[PDB]
């Protein structure tokens, strides 16, 4: 028989941070939908001018309502354009993670804690999503990746391994690899029990002693 | 500690068949090397004219020696250009598979036997390569995929699953996904024993009753 997409996929967020290339946003939507993910958040885009986008929109933290993604993005999304139309555009990674319980930063050994592969981290993400918790995968700038404050806002380090002597994986290929891994694991059996983990907003409150007893 | 690339990777071949876009050859090399694969075979390329390749080379089955890949391919390969320089260019999928023992056709349900995922097929490929056997992953034309005679030349059907309602994975992303899967499994323990499986050339001989007793 044929398996339906698990509902828990609706709880997985793809988060793109400080994106330069409008095309990459389009690719990301295309990669996501193909692997059954529909929830995209764009955080502080700094879109460069391209052959297809002479005039990149400029992002305004005070007036997010004005922000319109370039035609180029929509073009590259194809039949995944809906995903872009439903994207949350947001000014801080904090706001984007507000209600998530797990958030993986994609980085490389540019240095300190243990990195985990998508193979190893996806099970934990899937169970969490299955429990009704929002979970997120966070991607940084094409050139710069995630700043160290961005990385610190996440509670998991994710790496994609490969050839130690040569490694060249662009952001679209990285989003593709991660969405593939996620989907590749949806044949896992899931226990339906009774959970509550704290969200990122709640964790911020507690660290700042802003909780109310 | 840090793991070296397994030598058995040297026995895995990526085979690209009836490729239209010169860029895709470049992408494939880049995707491969990043995941520690170095062996590319190009079979009957039919390169289309692009903005960067006004004059695609025309492939001649009788004079393979003349065939030079466009600059565009080399450009897109980056620091994986060596892989393209070491590519075997060949006229038939038969010649390309001649000395392999396993060969996976990448296709979709355009119809009859069971398809296997890269997750499920890679173990078998890795053990085989580990035994010293050559093994191959076969990719068809961007528009047309593998002809039915091509598929029949392979002894495994490989599919990449995703969203049943929308699936859009280009050839570069497909090569990327497959190389990732391969590498993602190189942490598997391998038994060193004493093997012999028949190669594809040998299997052709036997079916045609051309063996010598």
């Amino acid at each position: 028989l044929k398996p339906a997409l698990p509902d828990y996929l609706g709880n997985i967020r793809i988060i793109l941070t400080r994106t330069s290339h409008p095309a990459n946003i389009g690719s990301a939507a295309r990669a996501m939908k193909t692997m059954g993910l529909h929830r995209l958040t764009i955080v502080t885009p700094n879109l460069m001018a391209t052959p297809m986008t002479e005039n990149p929109p400029v992002f305004n933290p005070d007036d997010v309502q004005s922000f319109a993604l370039p035609e180029e993005s929509f073009i590259l999304a194809s039949g995944a354009a809906d995903v872009l139309h439903n994207a949350e555009i947001v000014a801080t990674l904090d706001e984007a993670l507000a209600d998530t319980t797990i958030a993986c930063a994609l980085t490389s050994r540019r240095r300190t804690a243990p990195l985990q592969t998508p193979r190893d981290l996806v099970p934990e993400l899937l169970q969490a999503a299955n429990r009704g918790e929002k979970v997120a995968l966070v991607f940084g700038n094409e050139t710069f990746g995630l700043s160290i404050e961005e990385v610190r806002a996440c509670n998991r380090l994710m790496t994609i391994n490969g050839n130690p002597d040569y490694f060249s994986l662009n952001l679209a290929q990285a989003v593709q690899v991660v969405c593939y891994e996620i989907f590749s694991q949806t044949d896992s059996p899931m226990t339906h029990l009774q959970q509550h983990a704290a969200t990122h907003e709640q964790i911020k409150g507690m660290l700042a002693h802003m909780e109310s007893v």
